[PDB]
């Protein structure tokens, strides 16, 4: 029964998941002066061209936009990580206004939204095994701004009508995932975990420093979306999102610089 609620929100968690307070968290503040670059981080490798989107479902916390994972299509590798991260689903944060609503902080500062692009690492067979495994998930984070329209989010925009509430999916094949991407692919990473329960230590997070632009438009229909069912009170879906957690002990890497 977790949410984003004043009754159910991040600060209730711990009762249900007690890992909510472990060693690894995430989100977490990156402060760019405390960051360090590490040379031996080998470049990026995101292979989008061949990937297979399927479906795109709103399923209370967040819509997913899903992803055939069945084969090595859509992988990502290279930069911290070791071995091939297959691509299974991309989902959004975003706040009730444009001064908040990622998950990830720079310096404290708070974008208007983030995405996430979520695989899991072909070793461990099946996503279900790789949560359960301390590298088993790669999730690649990206910071949006309000200001220009992005062109390639406008086809998630504009089905949105389609899955307002709670259990609603639309086909949604053939969607290309590179054109959400920034044109730099610098990038600062950590070892965390799921921002959602159950909040799993499985996740090495790659965060690009440089953020998309979307327009307030289209983040205003992600704001239309509802966290309820069709047929229950309205509650706007917005302020999706997890604060950031302590760091602890651990070091954030840069790529760059
Ligand atoms: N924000 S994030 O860290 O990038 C992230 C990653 C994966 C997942 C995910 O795949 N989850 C967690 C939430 C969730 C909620 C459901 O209703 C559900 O049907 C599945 C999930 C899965 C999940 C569930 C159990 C164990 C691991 C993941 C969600 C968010
Ligand atoms: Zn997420």
């Amino acid at each position: 029964h977790w949410g984003y609620g004043k009754h159910n929100g991040p600060e209730h968690w711990h009762k249900d998941f007690p890992i909510a307070k472990g060693e690894r968290q995430s989100p977490v503040d990156i402060d760019t002066h405390t960051a360090k670059y590490d040379p031996s981080l080998k470049p990026l490798s995101v292979s989008y061209d061949q990937a297979t989107s399927l479906r795109i479902l709103n399923n209370g916390h967040a819509f997913n936009v899903e992803f055939d994972d069945s084969q090595d299509k859509a992988v990502l590798k290279g930069g911290p990580l070791d071995g091939t991260y297959r691509l299974i689903q991309f989902h959004f944060h975003w706040g009730s206004l444009d001064g908040q609503g990622s998950e990830h902080t720079v310096d404290k500062k708070k974008y208007a939204a983030e995405l996430h692009l979520v695989h899991w690492n072909t070793k461990y067979g099946d996503f279900g095994k790789a949560v359960q495994q301390p590298d088993g998930l790669a999730v690649l984070g990206i910071f949006l701004k309000v200001g220009s329209a992005k062109p390639g989010l406008q086809k998630v925009v504009d089905v949105l009508d389609s899955i307002k509430t709670k259990g609603k999916s639309a086909d949604f094949t053939n969607f290309d995932p590179r054109g959400l991407l920034p044109e730099s692919l610098d990038y600062w990473t950590y070892p965390g975990s799921l921002t959602t329960p159950p909040l799993l230590e499985c996740v090495t997070w790659i965060v690009l420093k440089e953020p998309i632009s979307v327009s307030s438009e289209q983040v205003l229909k992600f704001r239309k979306l509802n966290f309820n069912g069709e047929g229950e009170p309205e509650e706007l879906m917005v302020d999706n999102w997890r604060p950031a957690q302590p760091l602890k002990n651990r070091q954030i890497k840069a790529s760059f610089k």
